[PDB]
């Protein structure tokens, strides 16, 4: 996934006499988990090819108590990747963030670097929920950058997922 210019700062402030959305979302995981006994447990990730999902994309509403919630409506939402236990078990997973619904805190009159996205997500048998952190966003361009973490069923496992995400905003 892309990254903010190294001067980029501020906020980017949202007009509510306009409408909105995420032009190109990007999340590259760094971590996959798995639960065993419980636990959840650091797993390698073998899948040589590119494992983002990326192009996400839609509309960026803003709600009447101030929140803004965003709607998957287009984008590359799913990825096959295989990782590896440390005594030895592949376990096929999937990437995912297919149909996912997120929302903002109330009254965010701009994207800051304390703006969070929460929401869920569901693609057949997958069944999911995800934190985006904001932590630096460029005013100036709708450029935002975080870190995500998605919990979620894939092939009768428990699995928690982290990563960085990069996302650019836009009016309609
Ligand atoms: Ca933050």
């Amino acid at each position: 996934c892309p990254t903010l210019d190294d001067t980029a700062r501020g906020a980017y402030p949202i007009d509510s006499s306009q409408t909105y959305r995420i032009a190109r979302l990007c999340l590259q995981p760094t971590t996959f988990l798995v639960k065993e006994n419980g636990e959840f447990v650091p797993t390698k990730l073998v899948t040589r090819e590119t494992t983002s999902l990326d192009q996400i994309q839609g509309e960026l509403k803003v709600n009447s108590d101030g929140s803004l919630t965003f709607v998957e409506e287009d984008g590359i939402d799913f990825q096959p990747v295989t990782v590896q236990m440390a005594g030895g078990e592949r376990i096929p997973l999937l990437f995912t963030v297919k149909n996912l619904v997120a929302s903002t805190q109330p009254n965010v009159t701009s994207i800051t670097t304390s703006t969070d996205f929460k929401g869920e997500f569901n693609v057949n048998g997958t069944k999911g929920q995800i934190s985006l952190n904001v932590a630096k966003v460029d005013g100036r361009t709708g450029e935002i950058a975080g870190t995500f973490e998605s919990e979620q069923l894939s092939n009768g496992h428990e699995v928690k997922i982290q990563g960085v995400f990069y996302a650019s905003i836009e009016p309609a």
